[PDB]
């Protein structure tokens, strides 16, 4: 189909075929974010999004999500990070190291509607130049199934205090999780391809990039970075080898989530952002220019 451009994003085609006799149909949850909003005047934001996580949880410690850290301006969804002088102290845990730290305020967004396979979800985003995680992801309301489109750390600071090296700003984590809630277990793929690096050593922080996933069926994901298929996750052995879904696969409809996180396992090793690093607000702002969603339908 050779038709006139209607949206910002039409300069970029959907990087995969919709299937034999099918075409892609844009879903109304898609947003180009070309309007103005903040927590006091949500207006157009409120038609598709809420400015919190899908449940009343403030996030992985020492993250503390705040509604007023979300806004839309200058053609982007903007998520900021700050830390007041008076911020509360939170107990942070990972493994069984244990540490009291100051909280880190940031933001989280959740879609008003859900998606389910078959579906292509693509964000055009500029990863924050921050030790904070910049995240675009999907999670079922019962917290048992998750598809991660973007999980990335954009800062050059990658050394703990110690004993670890951490994945750096040349990587995007392309993953998914399956969970049992109680007693708690987490599966994700664990192979080198899950931490995506391109051949040129692209530092993703430096510009806007398209990252999307084709959630094709419950045993097939395909990840696309700037229109190129860079990782295929196919079959029971890599989707759910421990049988946490009892054979269903990735089958439950999901909320779309966009946020930043000061993640516990990183924060406990010294990668929480310093008060000095947070003086520069552009560095600790995650930007999403747009997010688009297509499903296959009959031609
Ligand atoms: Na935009």
């Amino acid at each position: 189909s050779e038709t006139e451009f209607e949206y910002e994003w039409d300069k970029f085609p959907v990087p995969v075929s919709a299937g034999t006799g099918m075409k892609w149909e844009l879903q109304s949850q898609s947003d180009d974010f070309n309007y103005t909003a903040d927590s006091n005047n949500k207006g157009n934001f409120e038609k598709k999004w809420t400015d919190y996580y899908h449940a009343n949880w403030s996030g992985p410690a020492p993250t503390i999500w705040q509604r007023d850290h979300i806004s839309v301006s200058d053609g982007c969804l903007r998520i900021e990070t700050s830390r007041p002088d008076d911020v509360k102290i939170v107990k942070v845990t990972s493994g069984d190291k244990e540490k009291m730290m100051p909280g880190t305020y940031t933001g989280c967004v959740t879609s008003k509607t859900r998606v389910v396979y078959p579906v292509y979800v693509e964000a055009y985003a500029k990863i924050a130049n921050s030790t904070m995680a910049s995240d675009v992801w999907m999670l079922s309301p019962d917290d048992t199934q998750e598809i991660d489109i973007i999980e990335a750390y954009g800062s050059d600071r990658v050394v703990g205090d110690d004993g670890h090296k951490f994945y750096g700003p040349d990587r995007i984590h392309l993953s998914h999780h399956v969970f049992i809630r109680d007693p708690f277990q987490d599966y994700q793929p664990t192979d080198p391809g899950s931490w995506y690096k391109d051949v040129n050593g692209t530092i993703w922080r430096n510009d806007f990039h398209r990252v999307g996933v084709y959630w094709k069926d419950p045993f097939n994901l395909e990840y696309y970075v700037d229109g190129k298929m860079v990782r295929r996750v196919s079959g029971k052995n890599i989707i759910d080898p421990n049988d946490f879904t009892k054979g269903t696969g990735l089958s439950k409809e999901m909320d779309i989530i966009i946020n930043m996180e000061d993640q516990s396992w990183r924060a406990i090793s010294g990668l929480s952002p310093t008060n000095k690093e947070l003086m520069n607000k552009d560095n600790n702002t995650f930007l999403v220019d747009w997010i688009r969603i297509y499903k296959p339908v009959e031609d």
